[PDB]
């Protein structure tokens, strides 16, 4: 996918957890963040069109969505628990990690 | 590309890490590995083709090329300091993750 | 060798990241928190003792400890960007996956 369209995937979802009812549509939405998540590993972002795939920029640039997708699978684990309340909480607290790709890359 | 490339590509790479002349060639190698393995993330094997995106084979298959990609890392981590035996040695180790999952899914 | 050991190595890191003044000492005891990580996320801790290498609680066990390695990584990559302040904030940051293991399997 673009990553541009892999964004609005992280973004709609998140928000679509942050209103859900109960378990099931938390863990619909993290299972559409990690598929988004997983395709934009390999992508080149704008910023990051003059850089060389194996340098440091692209290295940090691909961490970020390696973290995302730990932390995505840790919230997705609490939601198949059925644990919506902590579940919605793991999923607010990635959002440091949309940020501190975004400081630095978007 | 496919699943069977991304497999070669591992393979290929391990033995280009074992016969490395500096910390540069191990680096090379270790990017490629990271980017095959991602690149098979959401790939579907042969034996899970029956079974739904959200079942737990599926989950275990694609947490194996995270931890793959996260042991890939640190091997990287060891070689940009210039310990390319150390390097070498995890790359070695590595082969655990390889096995765990041929053993499931293979 | 055992957890105990990475343990402690891990905790007196954290205390001398938290002490330190330059980008260097943060770099540094990042590596020994990576290196004690990497000797230290296989092993099974005493709560676990029962439960073999591929159940649910040493799969999440595993992950958490993964997710560790991978903000250690993060912190680590702060750090050679010469980012000292934020590379403190990255090792506060990261005691919550500590204890999100601790309060599980210790
Ligand atoms: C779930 C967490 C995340 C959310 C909610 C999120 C959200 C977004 C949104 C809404 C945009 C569009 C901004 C715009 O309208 O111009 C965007 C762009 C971008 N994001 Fe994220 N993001 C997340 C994680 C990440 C991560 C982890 C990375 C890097 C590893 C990243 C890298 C980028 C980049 C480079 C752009 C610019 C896209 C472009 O200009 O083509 N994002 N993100
Ligand atoms: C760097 C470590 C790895 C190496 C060197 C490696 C190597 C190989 C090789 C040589 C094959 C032979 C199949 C062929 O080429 O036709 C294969 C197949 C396969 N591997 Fe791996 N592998 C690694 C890691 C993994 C991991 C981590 C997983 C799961 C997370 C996995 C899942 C599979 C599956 C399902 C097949 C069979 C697919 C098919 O035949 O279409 N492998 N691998
Ligand atoms: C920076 C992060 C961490 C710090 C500073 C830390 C610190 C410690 C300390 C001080 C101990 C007690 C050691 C002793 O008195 O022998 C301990 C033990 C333990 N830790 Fe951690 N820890 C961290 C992260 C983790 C993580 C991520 C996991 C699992 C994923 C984990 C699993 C355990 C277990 C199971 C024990 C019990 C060992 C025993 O008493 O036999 N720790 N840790
Ligand atoms: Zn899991
Ligand atoms: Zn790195």
């Amino acid at each position: 996918a673009d990553l541009e369209d892999n964004m609005e995937t992280l973004n709609d979802n998140l928000k679509v957890i942050e209103k859900a009812d109960n378990a099931a549509q938390v863990k619909d939405a993290l299972t559409k963040m990690a598929a988004a998540a997983a395709d934009a590993w390999s992508a080149t972002p704008p910023k990051l069109e003059d850089k060389s795939p194996d340098s440091p920029e692209m290295h940090d640039f691909r961490h970020g969505f390696w973290i995302l997708i730990g932390q995505i699978h840790a919230a997705l684990h609490l939601a198949n628990e059925g644990k919506v309340k902590e579940a919605q909480a793991a999923a607010e607290q990635l959002k440091t990690t949309c940020n501190a790709c975004h400081q630095k890359y978007r």
